[PDB]
Formats: structure tokens, sequence, C-alpha cells
């Protein structure tokens, strides 16, 4: 179902915040609609609106994650 599905597996965005904690990792899909999918630390996909500017701390945060050589992904 919504387990695998790549390109867009969303098209509706949160525009409604989640913990920073929570960000498992996240995946900026582009076209015509960019939206960033958030994987909560549950395991979970959510997709959140990427002008939001919590998302932009968060996928930040993680693209700051990304700077150093070391992404624990579990």
């Amino acid at each position: 179902g919504s387990e695998v599905s790549d390109k867009r597996t969303c098209v509706s965005l949160t525009t409604q915040r989640l913990p920073c904690s929570r960000i498992k990792t996240y995946t900026i899909t582009e076209g015509s609609l960019r939206a960033v999918i958030f994987i909560t630390k549950r395991g979970l996909k959510v997709c959140a609106d990427p002008q939001a500017t919590w998302v932009r701390d968060c996928v930040r945060s993680m693209d700051r994650k990304s700077n150093t050589r070391n992404n624990m992904i579990q």
C-alpha cells in the first residue's frame, strides 16, 4: 500500500507540525508539486510542506547531519 511506491507516494502535505526529534529521514520529491516526505521514527511516512518553517528546520537539520559522515540509520 504505502510501503513502497516511489516517485510521489503521496500528494497531500501536512502543514501542521511534528517534533523534529521524530524525524527519521526525509526525501524531497521534485516536479511541479514539491513535497518533502519525512519518515517518522515509528517507521511511518509522513508528507510535509517544504515551505513550512519547521520543515525547513528539520529538512535542513537532517541535511546538516549529512555534512558530517556519520548517519545512524536505525
